[PDB]
DNA sequence: TTTTTTTTTTTTTTTTTTTTTTTTT
DNA sequence: AAAA
């Protein structure tokens, strides 16, 4: 039904004019004829005859390649979507390979549209007809959408070779007013206007009877009076008001920045969807707007900065397995999608260089994807009633959260922490607006030289937690006796972050590590057995437990004795214990009404017939009360990751 | 390809005219000449042949000097990010060393621009024409940028010889509305209006065929009717609301006062 | 727990309109 | 000179 499409849509025929400029080898290329049929698939569905016409377009080997081959990709499912290239991109392949003939095709294209309107209304232009001409001419560059509060917001696609803020190439940007459209409607639209002027004068040159003696003269007078209308301001404001509907595109704002496999970079957009990661520095159709100003380059260990960073980094963390495991964890900061609930906190001392690593990642990732949050938030000690809260926000879309030191060692209640790590959704509010929910997908790190008090026993609480301790410390007198001591550079933090190449080198390392973990056991973090890690963590679990310490301080090593009333004094005995052993405090005592049974006291803990859980015997201690009776060091390179054991 | 240089771009031919009347002693010297090479290189990369011809202004340096070194300098300036010294500076040296000649050159330039618009639209001026003509002159001052709050903001370059605040000289200042731009467009633009009127009446003086019996009469009537528009409040407000698009400079507010090696003082 | 966020603006007209002199009756 |  080629004729059908021809008559059904003049644009379809124009679209046919433009597709005739494609060389036959384009139709030969297997992934390309799949691309074009998919591109037309997402734009309407009645173009099956046109798609079938494309099967007969340069069919030098259609029978050789299979008659039921190109149509099969569309006839198998006229429904269904793939989130692929739509229209307004086929024009890009058309003009990138067939110049000149493309510019005249579009030139006569809107020329017919404009010349139709000038004849139909005796040369009396208006706002809407101009808006239609503009959209058919530069409708493949602008998108208008409506935000949450509701205004007609303008988004512009940046192209190389035009004034633009650094790092904002090959991606959409927000515009308060389409300013460059205002100059565009005044300069390039004039050229279209002139072609009309020549056409009417040429027809006036050809003699004829009264049908042209006054009719052409009237239009010329009307047209010239209307020629100056375009330069007016209120008229130009009206055209922008009209064109808002033509450039309207439903479902564009909420699909912005949704793909977690696309990252905006200073030299295009970086795709981590497939291995290896690929850089896009040409036209595409992915709705991405946020970015960071760090240019991406392929990972080269031969760069002096890459070696410089790797050497200092390797010295910072001595253990090979710990070094691999930590950076693999930090490599997830590039990802912006759902992540497994892992909390990383680790201990150090003095000028340990902890601040250097967090600071490096934050600027490398950029503000759009990384941010600094109040350390108090981690404590979770603070509670928020029905009141605005801002620091809870800012976590949207981010993939990295880093903290700093506290006043001292701090206690962290499970509340306000369970939802900070879990792959769930949380809701809150702040200045203005109201309650709203947002998916949390950011990696979390918080290291300090202060131990974090944890008062619980639940496995679910102590399953999304990992602990580490630093061992290498920096001092200005590095005696050559202790390996855990190295010299410092004041420039190392004050500068070396201001060098863009350092960020470019560091970002490459992060990309490479994420590729390694992805090429590793299908992602995930639970694997990679680092004996140094997860052992100090459970050692920290054997510590940081007041009850267990109390158990093997007063009742254990003296269980054969018998000074027991009930669960009541055991709490008081535990109360006075932590009062001195730790600090004086009180609790709604029901926690031990079951935790004590959850403990190892069952040897003597047996509930009496009238409940009271009378322990079979212990010795409450007063006065001194003693004598109571009861890895491979890497050869030369470790970023190469070594074989599977590593 | 000098003909290609002078063909595709009237801005290039204007830069050709400005490139003349220069003190070639500076071109002979390495520092200042390299500085102006950097200035022109930072202003787009499409002007590679024009920069090459700038190497052939007083060709002695291109015949006695680092030819390949100079072209490599221009190339690296094109593909590097620096402080980005731009135009409106070579204009400064041209005015500094060479008064007179440049004044009538720019006068003829924007006068020709306005005359071209008048002849194109039968002397029916409109806000865009006046806005572009105004941007053709001035331009050095009046940088416009969009704040973080979404409000257009105007900035003026303070110069000696005006009523300014204390210690505000030789640096940008914030302006709620370009008031002295308003009075400038009211006063100085009238000189161009008068020059155009004189040119029209002079052409009317010369005798010709039936064109002058009615056609110049129509042109002069339309121009006279449009003359009073520049004094209208709504017309001038529209002219400003059109012109702030042209004087827009991307990435200006956030890069303001960023340099820690520069201090603002009373005497500069 | 006010406190400051909330309130409460806050743009608020503006364009235009009319005419528009010329034109052409 | 008056109406569009
Ligand atoms: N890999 C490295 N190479 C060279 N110098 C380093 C390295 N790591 C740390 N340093 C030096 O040691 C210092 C870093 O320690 P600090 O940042 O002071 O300690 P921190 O644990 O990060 O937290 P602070 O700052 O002590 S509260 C810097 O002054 C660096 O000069
Ligand atoms: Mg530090």
């Amino acid at each position: 039904s080629l004729s059908i499409l021809m008559l059904h849509d003049p644009e379809a025929r124009y679209l046919h004019k433009i597709l005739n400029l494609l060389p036959p080898e384009y139709y030969v290329e297997y992934p390309l004829w799949s691309n074009v049929v998919f591109a037309l698939a997402n734009t309407s569905a009645n173009y099956r005859p046109l798609a079938e016409w494309f099967s007969q377009k340069c069919p030098e080997k259609w029978n050789t390649g299979g008659k039921e081959k190109l149509e099969k990709l569309w006839n198998d499912a006229s429904h269904h979507t793939e989130k692929k290239i739509t229209k307004r991109s086929i024009m890009y392949w058309a003009h990138k390979h067939a110049p000149q003939q493309y510019k005249e095709i579009v030139e006569q294209g809107y020329f017919s549209i404009l010349a139709e309107y000038v004849y139909s209304y005796n040369g009396m232009l208006e706002h809407y007809m101009i808006a239609k001409v503009i959209y058919a001419m530069m409708g493949n560059k602008f998108v208008v959408d409506v935000d949450s509060n509701g205004k007609y917001v303008w988004f512009e696609f940046v192209l190389p070779g035009q004034p633009m803020n650094q790092g904002e190439i090959w991606k959409w940007r927000k515009e308060v007013n389409p300013d460059e459209l205002h100059i565009y409607i005044s300069e390039n639209f004039s050229r279209v206007m002139d072609r009309i002027t020549e056409h009417i004068k040429y027809h006036l040159s050809q003699p004829h009877e009264s049908n042209i003696l006054n009719y052409y003269k009237k239009l010329l007078k009307a047209f010239e009076r209307s020629k100056s209308k375009i330069f007016n301001d209120s008229f130009k404001k009206g055209v922008i008001r009209q064109a808002e509907f033509l450039f309207r595109q439903r479902s564009f704002i909420q699909t912005l920045d949704t793909n977690p496999h696309l990252l905006g970079v200073g030299n295009g957009v970086l795709s981590i969807e497939t291995i290896p990661a690929k850089l896009i520095n040409h036209f595409h159709e992915h709705p991405i707007h946020q970015y960071t100003h760090i240019c991406y380059v392929p990972f080269n260990p031969e760069n002096p900065w890459t070696k410089l960073l790797l050497n200092a980094l390797q010295d910072i963390i001595p253990e090979l397995d710990a070094r691999l495991w930590i950076m693999f964890y930090l490599s997830t900061a590039i990802f912006r999608g759902l992540k497994e609930a892992l909390m990383l906190l680790w201990l150090g001392g003095g000028c340990n260089g902890k601040t250097f690593l967090m600071r490096l990642v934050a600027m490398v990732l950029g503000d759009h994807y990384a941010s600094k949050l109040n350390i108090s938030l981690l404590t979770s000690c603070r509670e928020t009633a029905e009141k605005p809260n801002s620091a809870f926000m800012r976590l949207k879309g981010r993939g990295y959260g880093y903290f700093e030191e506290t006043n001292k060692s701090e206690v962290l209640n499970t509340s306000r922490l369970k939802e900070m790590v879990n792959p769930g959704d949380v809701t809150a509010r702040e200045l203005n607006q109201k309650q709203e929910s947002f998916q949390m997908t950011a990696t979390m790190v918080a290291a300090s030289n202060y131990n974090f008090i944890i008062d619980t026993t639940d496995h679910g609480t102590w399953r999304r937690l990992r602990h580490y301790r630093s061992k290498v410390k920096f001092c200005h007198n590095p005696d050559p006796s202790n390996p855990y001591e190295k010299k410092e550079d004041p420039r190392f933090i004050h500068e070396y972050i201001m060098d863009p190449d350092c960020q470019n080198a560091f970002f490459s390392i992060l990309v490479y590590f994420w590729e390694k973990l992805q090429k590793e056991y299908n992602g995930q973090i639970k694997k990679v057995f680092c004996p140094t890690i997860e052992s100090e963590t459970e050692a920290y679990r054997k510590s940081q437990d007041t009850l267990h310490r109390f158990i093997t301080e007063r009742v254990v090593e003296s269980p054969s004795a018998e000074t027991v009333y009930n669960l009541s004094e055991v709490v008081t005995a535990y109360a006075e214990w932590y009062n001195t052993n730790i600090n004086v405090k009180r609790h709604i005592a029901l926690e031990l009404s079951q935790e004590l049974e959850n403990s190892v006291l069952e040897k003597y803990l047996q509930w009496s017939p009238n409940k009271t859980r009378i322990l079979k015997g212990c010795r409450i201690l007063h006065k001194f009360e003693t004598l109571q009776p009861g890895i491979c060091e890497p050869k030369n390179k470790w970023w190469e990751w070594s074989p599977n054991p590593s």
